């Protein structure tokens, strides 16, 4: 059973590590898929985001980190994935997630969207909030893997 | 991995929305237990025996579904059934706040049990057993939302 | 087009929020039926006869409003009254999820009936008959939220 | 009775056609009003959006398609409209719609805002989602009128 | 300014979430009254006398908290206690719509009373007394969510 | 007892005046703190926003208007504030407010976030909506202090 966990991961946070770890306890192979997302004008290049996520997930044996610029559904078909994982923090996320999931089902009906809920510890964070705090020199060590925190410090230095 | 999943609910009665969710669950997990709550928080329209037989007939075509009644917490039932996945259906009209309370409480009770939210077809995204029962009790047409056996049992129940 | 609209509810009692909605509806549709549900999902404070008389007196100044009791589904009542519009009030504190369930169910029952959501004045956007009754039952001042006839009937009801 | 159905319609989708069709079954004359919306940096010019909507609604006798850069409320007064139609898909839309409707009521109290709910078929789509999928060469034929789908393909070609 | 604040609720039973909120309130206001509602909208598990004693023992370490029972509207109680601040806890799973209704109604009843929303620790953001009671009634472990005295009283209540 | 009411205030509205007035009835000293917020590309400079808010709050004796580009939590520590005030209009605001409040608690646990609800009169307005209406020459006199309305007219003239 192959699952894809797609996202912008700009950068990957402890909330993302929490979701992917839960995914590996459920499915045999997990593809952590980083979308290029140019419309979002990401802080880190796709190459950087892939490198950060690879290092941050090295301890999880059945995680493969890959980048993509393709349509989500086509990339999942090309990875032979039948499960699409997304983390759900609150009601605000739930509405937008439904649109993407119904569109993905329209484009690939055999690809099942599944939602997981992060730990209470990471239920109020996002890449956007972590970047906002770090842009103002606020301490975000608690929310990011060690290698990611270093890269975010270095990127803003 | 040989995953066992539970799909708990009152299923009073089981609807096409519940059939859609359990079918999706059988496509991703090796064994699915459709778990029917014995207890009435509010007194159910169908008895536990009626709810189980209706669900069995309606899922008989799905080879890896087992219909089982339970009277304990859904976390305690998952533990006793050696299930590590708890299926929750997430309709467009779900109480997302309650789902968050339930998932965090289930994780506290059984940390190794993972709550998995599945999405029904758009067709069943705006219905509930509660709404179906209200409509049927007030002489409205609900045939479209139910398996045929459930439609027949519901008409018989409302006739008497 | 000579449109007939229904505005259903329990109106237990009718409030200034309901008056605001029905007034807005009379400004856009030729005939508005303020439709009062006979049934108690939960037992109502005022009887159906009391709810109808209060609503009639409170809307007497609106020439194209008819107050009518009904005991069937709001879709079945709309069909029998040859109404093609169903008015729903949408306060800031409405259960939008339930409104979606209700609208899709009404469309399933009567496809030609269109659910129309109207917005009350900001003044009445945070009240409900339920909240008004709780406040009044616990000796709080609710005069501001009610038509004068309703205020008089509510004080008489709570006195005994 | 004259109703206005205003929006950016960048581009008009089957969800918009669903709403305007419902509006024509209720009101004698419906003005489908396309806002220029430069702040939103639209994909299609106002002239293109008007042309697409005109062709997409040609089968509906009592629909008039017009463009505007004016304040919403002033344009409705100038069209002699007393009804303002807006489609409501979910809770996320409902909150922003309330602000606009109360502002419109402040600017023109006789202009009644009315909300309609689209078919379940179009309850999870938006112009933004359709454009995102099409930018990644995903099939959106199901969600758009034929002429709109052609124009979106041609615009992205 | 010598501010007096009330923190009303049914506290049936008082949980670690309520302790967190009242502790935060004592850090910003000079005197906090933890106000326990006497009335059963729904019949409470613990009697008013039980709810008051449990809350007193659980807040005994906070010098500026007074635990008091009341049977009137929370606005009327705030007025009689000369309180100008009404504390509301805002968990991640709160009914924000109801909180808005309540705040606007309290402002109508007592304009000088300001509703203040406090946020609990993430640890208690997904629990409620209602959920705690359901879990405990169905033999689940709730020790983590309660003060020790409450855990002991709840086990005794469920044993009989 | 010292409270900070931070925000972009681009420009300050009657809804903001309502919140700060409520704050002064509760706390001895209130700091109305205007964040520079360059990421939001504000209409008014920080200097203009500070001047507008100073004039708009001159009648309130225990309000001090200050600008800042610092991390929120650091600025509150530096003002010796133990209370952080934020206005709550609806559910949509409530979710984002929770993230900021939990982040602020992580950065300064003694800084208590408190939420106040504005009057029904200002429950459906925002700086963004007022600017949108004014950009289209719509009347916004009802929603802004006199000096702010003049400045918004002059800025758009
Ligand atoms: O709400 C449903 O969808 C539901 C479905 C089936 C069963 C039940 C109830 C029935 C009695 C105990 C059951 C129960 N409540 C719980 C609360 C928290 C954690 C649990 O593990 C719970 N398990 C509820
Ligand atoms: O919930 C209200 O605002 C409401 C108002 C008036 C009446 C009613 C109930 C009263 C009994 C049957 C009525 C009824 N429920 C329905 C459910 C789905 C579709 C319908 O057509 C329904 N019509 C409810
Ligand atoms: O819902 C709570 O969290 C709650 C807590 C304590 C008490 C109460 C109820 C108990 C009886 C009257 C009380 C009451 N309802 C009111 C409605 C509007 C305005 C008020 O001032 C109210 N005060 C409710």
């Amino acid at each position: 059973k192959r699952a894809i966990y797609p996202g912008t991961f700009d950068p990957i946070t402890n909330g993302h590590i929490d979701i992917v770890t839960r995914a590996t306890q459920m499915f045999d192979h997990v593809i952590l898929a980083i979308a290029a997302s140019p419309s979002k004008k990401p802080m880190f290049t796709l190459e950087e985001r892939v490198a950060l996520a690879q290092q941050a997930t090295a301890h999880l044996g059945n995680v493969e980190v890959v980048g993509f610029s393709d349509l989500m559904a086509n990339f999942a078909r090309n990875q032979h994935a039948t499960v699409l994982i997304r983390g759900l923090r609150a009601v605000a996320d739930f509405e937008y997630e439904m649109q993407l999931a119904h569109m993905n089902r329209h484009l690939m009906p055999e690809l099942e969207s599944v939602f997981l809920m992060p730990s209470k510890e990471w239920s109020f964070i996002s890449s956007s909030l972590v970047k906002e705090v770090a842009r103002h020199q606020g301490d975000v060590t608690h929310f990011l893997p060690e290698n990611v925190h270093q890269a975010l410090m270095a990127k803003l230095a």
